[PDB]
């Protein structure tokens, strides 16, 4: 038959350090002032 | 048949340390000020 | 038959300092003023 | 200054009928067996 | 200075009738058998 | 100074009619199986 398995999907993948504006990982309209 | 397993979805894998602004993992319409 | 594993998809892969402006991974749609 | 205003987001703009299955609007994770 | 307005995200903009499977307008990760 | 206005953005734009399968405006990650 089939098989789908241990797919893997990630945004940040490491340390966010000291921000400060905008750190957005997936966005769908709306707006970003920074 | 058929079998989906093990799939896997991160947003922010590792630390988030002395933020002072805006992290959103998932925004969907909205306003971000910065 | 079929067997489909062990895909990846990655945004950002490492670290991520010191962000003034505006960090997007995926947007679809909508303003982004940095 | 700045000024933001008026955005819109519509995910079903018009009729509905005689569903028999599932709609979703959005959808963070889980199954959906249709 | 700036001056952001009416924009517009619509996902389905007309009629969905007589739906016998799935319909999902936005998915972030999980499974959809249909 | 500036000025965005009036963007639009549409998935589907007219009748979506008699669906028996698997109908996603936007999707990330996870499976599907139709």
């Amino acid at each position: 038959g089939y098989e789908v398995h241990h797919q893997k999907l990630v945004f940040f993948a490491e340390d966010v350090g000291s921000n400060k504006g905008a750190i957005i990982g997936l966005m769908v309209g709306g707006v970003v002032i920074a």
